[PDB]
């Protein structure tokens, strides 16, 4: 029931990760628009997301598609897109080729389908519940090693953030002086997908909307990774998700400094 | 006389980088040795060090070659040679491919040659004193930015450090609130070419050893970048570099926390 909704997912993924590609390089600082105090989004990412939700909505008429930059359009249904038409805007802005495309696909509140496309590599991780999780057809899994010396961990966490920076500050000197390394790639849907890889054993980023992870959640979760969700789901939300052994110290970290 | 050493090194940085192509995904955990409190190696640093230097060698056979795990080989000379024969190991055992290859080579006091090699996106960053800086025989600059909010700034420092944590996470918070992102990829010559070639703004890594920046030093000086080196250059020293604009904005976030000379 599942695979006619993951194979769109792929294709709008696909079409978005287009105008990433035809425009990588392009945008100049008068084409970038402030959001907020320190976010940018350009004509990228708003013709990116005009391409998947006219891709979803062909296939699927009666769904509701939420976009990080142009908001809901929809009904009322059960099913429900989320859709980061350009995750790591600063980073393509700059040139650093770690950005993506999340399409995601929720039943309820239940995360079901998800791909995750980065167009600089051409690498498509997708995934749906029961199906497994792969990247560009083979099948990823989350890394088994417990020890935390050479486990590595991702992380974000905003400037300018609703928590004190000394709650991130905190979580992160603490699991930093004792995994292996610790890396900042600066899109948290990347993120997701190499715990699901398995390259990094763990992360935890901080501040997330439901485009940001709801993809990266589905293939985290068919990959055999674990999470936990910290906030409401449909609003700013903090993700810590690893193998089980990572996600567990990074939680037991977390909540020596925030309620989780 | 530039020219000569500067083909040698990205040929050596080459013969290196094809022992990391090879081995890429096949480290276990058997392999791994353990050096200090955190840092790793493996029969992959190591061979990839004895390809480089042996390039180096054949070609100047008087020069000095340094590299990051099995020391120094030579007579003394003015031309000394600093490698770092993996740059990146933990990425590179985890299987993320933000590694390269460095080959520095320092005249006296003076760096005047340098390659850098990725082996996974094989790009080859080269430069020397007054000939320029290239990616794949592509010339690269610094970015003109002067706006902190669209700076982009990379950073590094390490987990059991010489310094208290603190200084490091001050110096990071409040690069971090003025900048437009700050980024951690984890492989300092990476960082330095990526500065280079127009990509990040600034950055800044902290105690670093010389075969982790020569070879970039040279890159981002012909690039037109700028840069300051705290502590001694032939020891553990921290680099602070960007453009103009992102290289005077981090040096003075430093200076309120460490002494910079
Ligand atoms: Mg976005
Ligand atoms: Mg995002
Ligand atoms: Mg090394
Ligand atoms: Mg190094």
């Amino acid at each position: 029931n599942l695979k006619k909704y993951l194979e769109v997912a792929k294709i709008a993924a696909l079409a978005g990760g287009q105008v990433l590609k035809e425009n990588f390089g392009k945008v100049k600082k008068e084409n970038i628009e402030e959001k907020g105090e320190k976010d940018f989004v350009s004509y990228v990412d708003k013709t990116s997301e005009e391409r998947i939700k006219e891709v979803i909505l062909k296939f699927f008429p009666d769904h509701e598609v939420v976009g990080e930059e142009m908001g809901a359009e929809g009904s009322g249904s059960e099913y429900r897109w989320f859709i980061d038409p350009l995750d790591g805007t600063k980073n393509y802005i700059n040139g650093f080729p770690i950005f993506a495309v999340s399409v995601g696909l929720v039943k309820g509140e239940e995360p079901i389908v998800g791909a995750v496309y980065l167009p600089y590599f051409d690498k498509l991780y997708w995934g749906a519940k029961g199906l497994g999780a792969y990247v560009n057809g083979k099948r990823i899994k989350v890394k088994d090693n417990e020890s935390l010396k050479h486990a590595g961990v991702v992380y974000g966490f905003p400037s300018r953030s609703r928590r004190d920076i000394s709650i991130y500050l905190n979580i992160f000197k603490d699991v930093f002086y004792e995994v292996g390394s610790m890396r900042r790639p600066g899109a948290a849907a990347v993120d997701l997908c190499m715990v699901a890889e398995g390259i990094f054993d763990g992360m935890m980023e901080f501040e997330m909307k439901p485009w940001d992870i709801t993809a990266g959640l589905v293939i985290l979760k068919e990959a055999g990774g674990v999470y936990t969700l910290v906030g409401e789901p449909f609003g700013v939300s903090d993700i810590i998700a690893g193998n089980k052994a990572l996600h567990d110290f990074i939680l037991q970290v977390a909540k020596k400094y925030m309620e989780v």
